[PDB]
């Protein structure tokens, strides 16, 4: 055989990857996550899982064919979760997605059922992984993942408001004529309609925009900055109306969380976690606060000082979500 | 104004971009090209153009929402080609795409008709650009873009066999247990059914595989390496048969070429250029031969030493391409 | 020729060229970081000692397989620098153990008297990025000698200082410096001003959780962190004889914003006449928006009366030196 | 405390680094390896070791102050090898370096003594580490590291001729006006005066240059390509006499090797390994041949096809190296 004429083998390795990532779901969101993860050199193996055989294999092959341009030496796929074995990070994007007009809350039973199958299969093959939940409603499904996995809460993370805050800083950048890296602001709580823009923290170079304009984010705001937050909330509906779905921004957002997890950076991201203990929250509610994300998932939470009005929203969002998730059957 | 309280403007802005790239066509190929180029930090400005307004705007927005995770401070879109002004590189992906069972060669009339509209509009606003033709049949469409543009031939490049060769190298590495980066081999000629695998150049670490197994790639081969070329030829069709279209790998192939152009690398790539005066071809045929690629496009061509069979196969590719080029009007 | 039978040639200026003046330790650190962030299609190096220059060039060139900057050149002659987008000046006398950066001022004015016209001659449209010390005063000098508009004469300023401050903050809090925000402004030196009002994590003002933050009264002595920033160059010089890596990385970051027109904000040396009670041609670090045309805008940070005194002080000290200079 | 007010700790846990690298030696080579490794994002922890405490602490400090601009969250140092605990890769650059007119083979007795202390101490705390030897004479010292450590050969690698071939390819590129990446060719054997340029494998785009001119590399070469190899043999000495030492190129060479190991890429590199069994070599000689480098070090060796002259030169190199091995006093 040619190969053995060309190559003398020295040892038969256990081929166990050290930086394996799995993306479950090869719809648009999942493939966007896949490509962004590949072009950020985060993993040594990328596994794809979904339930339509032909599409799954088509996507696997299409990624495969770009390998010369990448630094991820093994890309694999299967309906069978054995393909996901030994992943450090499993990112779940499967499920029904919101159609035009449709609230993310309408996705909940469909996606809880899909997770009843998905989550046990992930755990069986990567008992030590971190879970990053992207499917919607992300806050409730992060909770569902947690319960079915049995994982300690540090290892079950939701993409949450990471994107909402990225979008926020982009709009702001565009208003100010400044790169969004240098524009800071946080959108926290539910990923969706009831999110809370924390106006008090919104700053460029440590200079608080609220201190310069005390009306910032109020109906009295000469410049209507509140519409920046409306734009954030409406963003995914707007994009779904225009192109049918969202992919690139969320892929990029998930990749950025993957980077923090895989490289143990300990950056701060506003992502979905279990916040019992805070802002008046007595139950097992997951929603977005600034979290320090690392190799062990969410290790620490930053306590943001909310105004009474700001804190009032949060407990609302909070109450809503508990009402829905309280009564789920799985 | 909250901006002026925050920011003292010190300089009047005549913003002209220095490294602007345009992608024409926002189908799955174009957006794969876009995302890949954004994640390789090649452009200070990215313009998108296509004819379905809503689709266009939603793609634009979706990418803009990822701006925080990117280094391309300006992303814009319009059906109007003035949005493409001052581009250093324009990448043309618009046009009809082959169905399952349909040759890329069957796309020629539809895509020539669209090229009569696209190329003059590109050239109008970006007199300095290189044109990177992706739309199919890419080799004939490179020729066509050249004829319409009035650009010199060095500035009109077809994506050509850059993908075919990545696939070949990928499949080769899989067989040998070597990264594609370290497996060498060239697929030349038409980007399509009549492509030519140059077995004589196929090597790992400078070791010719054909000299190891002389019947490499013939029907006599005990290991049927020709099936590797058959897989290269078929791959678009297999992927299309499975997922509907191809996107990620062609996108990576095009970002690779764009890297070489924008960063003046002078790397060698198998891409579409005029081969008149080689291999006994005296007509204006464009097909892939290995080309040195830089800031002024294709500046040099490597004359591959071809075995009589290989050269005959290359001439037959040229013959097939000329059979369709022969009859064109525009 | 072998070549002409291998290659048929069809066709006979760089577009993203950076020059680095000075191939001492900081200059070479600047060189390597720029080469690893793929910011340039040509890198040129200039200094006055010819073997040293040549050998740094060759050493970089030998790693070309691993880089994506296809042309690396060097020369004593400034014609090598032609068509630069950005010229980074690191040449001059360098800080010595237990000595202020202000002790280098006069000697470095004298070399810039030679360097700067030569840079301007071969790239009259470049951005100048000054790194040599004392950078604030030398950015002023570069600006007067060059005749460039002020947006194009940038001083590396307090970019490193704030990065140091952000590392140390991050060590204290157990958070990546990327998620620890805070600004050190004014003189790149002993009179720098930590702005405690802006120091935060996830938008949460550290000063609101401890109003005494950064003062004599702070139970947690956060003032020490700025003292550590002030003293770090002296420490590093004591231990290893100079500093190089951290400055290289600061300068690469600035170069990144410039070459890629990012319009990020940086605390870098710019002309401050007409802010903060300053009516002279002084340069010091304030948060500047940095892009392809250099410094286009400045953020007006809101300063507490000390912060402004302490800064108009820093401003004073420095115009105190730049006053009696002649050129 | 302000920390505790700002940040609720959710999780105690022992931080075990997953991708740690140590560099032994903080002279110019060691630090060049370090800055390159940090700038390619290969490690989640970097540890430095050397014998002079101030110098080591100052180098550590200076890197640390650039943390804002890096993605390697933990940088540490110590005279004490416990700081290197749980490394995946330990790079050894400590020892004497050659003077103008001095062979790297003159460094052997001094560097063997240093290695007697360093090696048991570096392998003590790192069960999973690979040893990448950089100090000279690298081939002999890779052998010595192998004998002292008791590691299996796949885990003990010499930087070898990775840089010689890089230099070869740069010079080649400058002759032909092609980027090094697309110029191919191997310098094998000793990293030093008895290296062997493999002209039979030297190619652009699969095109063998010897095929085009069989005088290539001989005294009858009208173009004197032998001089390119000569330039490779003398490079270090040339640079040593212009600037006092070499640093950047070797740093990049080693970071490239580190990349293949850390990212399990399985690329081929000419690096030091045991060649007992090949080219009629019957003893435990170490020298550079092309090896597949991955997460377990060298898993495979490519059997280069040598001409009788090439092979004689390799065997001659092997004799010289074996001859100094007979001098080794353990
Ligand atoms: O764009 C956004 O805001 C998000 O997009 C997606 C989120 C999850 C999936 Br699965 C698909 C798209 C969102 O819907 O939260
Ligand atoms: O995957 C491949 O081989 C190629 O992909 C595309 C090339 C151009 C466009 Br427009 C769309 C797809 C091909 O179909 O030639
Ligand atoms: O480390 C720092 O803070 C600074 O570093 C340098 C700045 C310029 C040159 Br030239 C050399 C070192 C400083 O010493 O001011
Ligand atoms: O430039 C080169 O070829 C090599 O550089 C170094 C190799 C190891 C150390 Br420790 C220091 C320099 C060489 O001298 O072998």
């Amino acid at each position: 055989a040619l190969k053995d004429q060309l190559i003398v083998n020295l040892l038969k390795e256990e081929q166990v990857p050290q930086n394996k990532i799995t993306v479950v779901g090869v719809g648009a969101v999942g493939m966007a996550c896949a490509i962004s993860i590949l072009m950020k050199d985060l993993a040594d193996e990328l596994a794809l899982v979904d339930v339509i055989e032909d599409k799954l294999k088509g996507e696997m092959m299409d990624l495969q064919h770009g390998s010369l341009f990448l630094k991820t030496p093994k890309i694999v796929s299967s309906k069978d979760y054995s393909v996901t074995a030994n992943s450090k990070l499993v990112i779940i994007t499967a499920g029904a997605r919101q159609q035009e007009g449709e609230s993310r809350l309408n996705l909940v039973q469909r996606n809880v059922n899909i997770f009843k199958f998905i989550i046990p299969n992930v755990v069986k093959y990567s008992p030590q992984c971190k879970l990053l939940i992207v499917s919607n409603p992300v806050d409730i499904l992060t909770y569902v993942a947690w319960k079915i996995s049995g994982f300690p809460k540090n290892r079950v993370i939701g993409s949450g408001c990471n994107l909402d805050s990225a979008r926020f800083r982009y709009l702001m950048g565009e208003r100010l004529g400044v790169h969004p890296l240098s524009c800071h602001g946080w959108v926290l709580g539910e990923h969706g309609d009831s999110s809370v823009p924390v106006w008090s923290g919104v700053n460029v170079a440590g200079v608080s925009l609220k201190s310069l304009n005390p009306q910032l984010g109020t109906d009295a705001d000469k410049e209507q900055w509140k519409d920046v937050h409306k734009q954030v909330v409406d963003s995914a509906y707007e994009v779904i109306k225009l192109k049918g779905y969202t992919s690139w921004a969320i892929g990029l957002s998930v990749a950025d969380l993957a980077e923090s997890i895989m490289k143990n950076l300990r950056r701060v991201h506003p992502i979905s976690t279990m916040i019992k203990g805070l802002y008046g929250i007595k139950e097992d509610v997951f929603l977005s606060v600034p979290c320090i994300l690392g190799q062990n998932g969410i290790s620490d939470v930053v306590k943001v000082t909310l105004t009474p009005d700001e804190e009032a929203r949060l407990k609302k969002s909070a109450d809503t979500l508990w009402g829905i998730q309280k009564e789920l059957q799985f």
